[PDB]
């Protein structure tokens, strides 16, 4: 029955965005005291739960970028540190943006960050979850290479195959370490409960990273992942982008995808 405006619409009232690249100056005046307090609450919650769960590089990135514990960060201030580390910067966007625009940003070492915050894929998820690893030069190079692939993928109708790769790496990836399994996916790192389940539960599959397998795997957004893909190094991700994806897309185009909860005959199951 009744339809009401969504959070993206409400938050962006009176604001504008580039019609081509979808950026805007970060609207600092729009963050209320409640927003800063919500940020602080989420930050404190995650920083209590993540030690021994997040990969070490993630927690180090928070500190090296001086990500504010007590307020929504000033993007420009964060950029001074990020630019010096890896030549990356974050740019504010209104919310969900078109894929070609998103890929063009990453291809140019710009990471789009939704500016607004949830009330008590918002700025907490996109900044706290996604940005700290951009100080890692190997991970940053993986994201740049990913972005550069957007033109080819769009031309071939293969953007959803790249979306699966992004989902199962950047958003929901795990990294194995001698100290045990750790988390690098931003969607897990900003989550209250998925960081617990993804390491502690016997329920989800933990499967070794395989590029073709992943690009042939469905995902859903409404639920905890049924399968997590595990890398041994960020180098594995960057190296996965080396070959020509065009013949991989065409091979996959006619295949039946793996379901979100499937185990494939060739999986290294961890
Ligand atoms: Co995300």
């Amino acid at each position: 029955d009744f339809v009401v405006p969504d959070i993206t619409t409400r938050k962006n009232v009176g604001l504008s965005h580039d019609a081509n690249d979808f950026t805007l100056p970060q609207p600092l005046d729009r963050y209320s005291a409640e927003d800063h307090a919500t940020w602080a609450t989420l930050y404190q919650r995650q920083c209590k739960l993540l030690p021994g769960r997040a990969c070490d590089e993630f927690l180090e990135g928070l500190e090296r970028l001086e990500v504010d514990a007590d307020r929504v960060p000033d993007f420009n201030k964060l950029n001074e540190k990020l630019m010096a580390a890896t030549g990356w910067k974050i740019v504010a966007v209104p919310g969900l943006i078109p894929d070609d625009v998103f890929f063009e940003h990453l291809a140019n070492r710009r990471f789009p960050v939704t500016w607004w915050l949830r009330e008590p894929p918002d700025v907490f998820h996109k900044l706290f979850g996604h940005v700290p690893l951009l100080i890692n030069p190997v991970f940053a190079d993986y994201l740049e290479a990913y972005g550069k692939g957007g033109v080819k993928a769009k031309a071939l109708g293969a953007l959803p195959m790249l979306a699966r790769l992004y989902w199962y790496t950047v958003e929901f990836g795990l990294i194995n370490t001698p100290a045990g399994m750790r988390i690098y996916g931003a969607g897990i790192l900003s989550s209250k409960s998925e960081s617990i389940y993804c390491l502690d539960s016997a329920s989800p599959n933990r499967v070794g990273f395989d590029l073709m397998r992943i690009m042939n795997t469905r995902y859903r957004i409404d639920t905890f992942q049924k399968t997590y893909f595990v890398i041994d190094s960020f180098k594995q991700l960057f190296d996965a982008t080396a070959p020509d994806f065009a013949p991989l897309y065409l091979q996959l185009a006619d295949a039946q995808p793996w379901g979100a909860g499937d185990i494939a005959p060739d999986d290294l199951v961890l």
